[PDB]
């Protein structure tokens, strides 16, 4: 077999993107300031965390094994529990005491043949009294809330009808379904999406088997009251490439950005619509909604060139490192229009962003507030020459968090500071009678200075300020997505506006 | 009550002295170099940490919470499992999440009356299937060798005759009896030493209560063939100072350091003879033995004034830190003199030294090698200029390990680094047919440069060279005493030379 390296080497696993690890508890966090003592409940994050070191070199940091980190608030106190995800990979890698898997979505280049190959390492939700690790080229995990114990691989009581499950579900706060899809739905390669979805009580609801016009990937979707949307990025797969140990995907300059618009109910394959917008990167949705006259309003970041650049096209064409901005773009849909091109979208600001969050209170409905990471190269914002030696490489950089009001146009932003840069945020409304938007932000900082990771907590009055900074004394790696799960929502997601 | 901080303040939780208070696995530990493939076996070790910011500021160091570190090796590969000694304090604190218990060995200060005040943070010891977390002022803590699962506070099935049980019991390698006492066996400020002794099948042999001419420490004691000696540090305890709040300890410049000798088997109480040696600080004894004469050699660290400075004389006379060296001494005693003082003691080497450690197999007998830490201020061995401010205070500091040949006077040192400092170390049998003091030495380093700790495996052929050094991504806070379990010794303890 090719040698498994006994300790990690290369930029991807240097600096703060070491590897750490752990997994356990620590309790009673220190604080600094004041956490509101009416805050109760959980923000789980999950990490790409490499468990043993690859046998890839520069093994992308979307291929390491997914850690989930807990962070339990209750009466002003908070303390951590972190695990691992038993994924197949996990396990079998842990026995072996070796790296067995291979390249990203590459099953021809592992060292033993997997029936998962996930690293459930993209998002961590809440489902009918579990958490559901995601990774969109696998079913869910299922863990345990309390303990984070990995269940299993989790199909819906046998009902799940695809091979993949997206890494974004949308739940809606009115009819409490969760809405899914997964792409690649057949197998490898595979232009099959299967559009499915299920009601509170855990019954599947929708099945849609649709075609995609090229093997793409479709890494997120928005959901309105009437529609589904799928954005394609134009990644695209080729599964003889792949046989030969090339790359599962390949930029391509000559494709639009395509934009699928199905009916949310009752619809058949054939009434998709594949709108085409201006080439460029569908980054992650902000949310869409149907406004007065039933046109679509689709809010996501929006790159005019590929923000993945690791995965160029066949020529090896493609952007350098920290030279892709995306930005916080609307696109107008009409399902009844016959015309399948659209218009350059509208920018709601000028910040080069991504991870919005929404009140998830009015998901597919509209929307009036949106947090967000930024990332500033105005001089002085960061101090890139004490940051950078320090910060490894292989994960996205942001440097501070943005709250747009969208009827005022209003923007605040949190900075943490020179040496600090930030992860995802979450919103937790202020309690069940709080007006959209308004109650607390929590975002993971990365402190270059003392190599540490913190917990911010920050009031929608003010987010240019730290109400509590909770201060851990290791490292939690640049992480993907996170959710919060309030106790005063026994089904985990919170009640309607 | 005194209000509760929520982050830790203070030069002896800064810099590496900055809790972590982290429990569960880092498994697959990185290895640079070579983890030899024959080693079998657990190092435990005990550090003070304390789980919640004290109520007492500048806590001393002894003060925090026993977290009990296992280093399990198989076939070159080594995993970390560390989990928190549940004490009562511990558990009561857990509970409360914040300090109850007050000052150093004083329940006078502390804010619930507690039946056991046992930080266990001392010594971590392996007793018939059982490892027992061990502090001078309470019985052991039994503990899960293979999960560190707590059992509870340990009586030896009701035969424990003490209040207290040392953090330095003795096994005899012939006998297999684990050696033990407690002072201040009847409470605190009580004269009482109660001397005791297991056999292996775990029934009680020796109980002898004897009484010491002063209420002094007796941290460490010795074990030859036929005699039990108890080496006096001269810190005093007056109860009435506690009970207005006042040290348990205070230094007296007055008395001698007196080496109490009884024989070991079927003595009484009035049998013990109170030798007096030249003031001084009674250090951990490397090992004693009696010659062809039967004279006791008993080989020990010494210094000639306070070590433990922040308890100084009734004036608060004593010595600054980093002031007071300590000797590898050696001490000769004859149990049938009737002259009461000591001569000098002659000295094996000239380093500052402490911790020293011997092979096993010869405990109680003629022993000619010994490891010890060393601190050497020669200009360069350690950039102290680079350390000390990323070091904190309260606990001891050594920058090299030590081997001394007793029979040829050779001495090997080796030196970390310059921005590294280290533990107590370990000694490792090669196997079970292997000559003296032959085999594998390991010791945590905390290296100042990563803010990191490291675990180094050294071979006694060359004590200059790391064969091995294993990378730990988190701190493991500077601690105390530690133990070897090998795989290939059924009751935990090495064959008898
Ligand atoms: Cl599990
Ligand atoms: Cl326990
Ligand atoms: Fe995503
Ligand atoms: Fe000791």
């Amino acid at each position: 077999l090719p040698p498994a390296p006994r300790y990690f080497q290369g930029e991807n696993t240097a600096g703060f993107m070491r590897p750490v690890r752990f997994e356990g508890d620590i309790t009673n966090l220190e604080v600094v300031g004041e956490i509101p003592k009416s805050i109760e409940g959980t923000f789980y994050r999950v990490m790409p965390e490499p468990h043993l070191p690859s046998f890839i070199p520069n093994d992308p940091w979307f291929n390491g094994d997914g850690n989930i980190s807990g962070f339990y608030f209750k009466d002003g106190h908070v303390d951590l529990k972190q695990r691992y995800v038993r994924t197949e990979k996990f396990v079998r890698e842990a026995e072996a005491r070796r790296s067995l898997l291979g390249k990203y979505r590459n099953r021809y280049t592992d060292l033993v043949e997997f029936k998962i190959r996930s690293t459930a390492n993209v998002n961590i939700v809440y489902w009918r009294g579990q958490l559901l690790a995601l990774k969109e080229d696998s079913p869910p995990y299922a863990m345990d809330p309390e303990t984070l114990e990995t269940f299993g691989v989790y199909d819906f009581d046998g009902q799940l009808p695809s091979l993949t499950f997206t890494a974004h579900p949308k739940f809606d706060p009115v009819t409490r379904e969760m809405v899914c899809f997964g792409y690649e739905a057949k197998g490898d390669g595979t232009r099959d999406i299967c559009y499915y979805s299920f009601g509170p009580d855990g019954k599947i609801a929708e099945t849609v088997w649709l075609v995609s016009p090229v093997c793409g990937m479709i890494h997120d979707f928005a959901v309105t009251e009437n529609f589904v949307i799928f954005p394609i990025i134009p990644l695209v797969c080729d599964v003889e490439r792949m046989k030969q140990g090339g790359d599962h995907w390949q930029w391509d300059y000559s494709i639009p950005m395509y934009i699928g618009v199905l009916p949310r109910r009752g619809a058949q394959g054939s009434d998709v619509k594949w709108f085409e917008a201006p080439h460029g990167f569908a980054g992650h949705v902000a949310n869409a909604f149907e406004d007065d006259k039933g046109h679509i309003q689709l809010q996501m970041a929006y790159a005019k060139d590929n923000v993945f650049f690791w995965w160029p096209d066949a020529n090896g064409k493609g952007p350098r490192p920290g030279e892709v901005e995306a930005h916080f773009a609307n696109f107008v849909l009409d399902y009844q229009s016959d015309k399948l091109p659209l218009a350059e979208p509208t920018y709601l600001v000028d910040d080069d962003m991504e991870f919005p969050r929404i009140d998830d209170r009015v998901a597919t409905r509209k929307h009036k507030h949106t947090f967000f990471c930024i990332f500033d190269r105005k001089p002085g914002v960061t101090d890139f020459e004490f940051v950078m030696p320090r910060a490894g490489g292989g994960a996205p950089m942001s440097n501070g968090l943005a709250h747009l009001n969208h009827e005022t146009g209003d923007i605040q932003r949190y900075l943490p500071g020179p040496r600090k840069l930030t992860g995802e945020c979450i919103f937790i409304p202020r309690n069940s009678e709080a007006a959209e938007g308004d109650g607390y932000v929590m975002v993971l900082l990365a402190n270059y200075e003392d190599m540490c990771s913190e917990l911010a907590v920050l009031d929608t009055k003010d987010l240019t300020n730290e109400v509590a900074l909770i201060k851990l004394p290791v490292r939690l790696r640049p992480g993907l997505h996170g959710n919060w799960v309030d106790k005063s929502d026994v089904d985990g997601h919170p009640a309607p506006l």
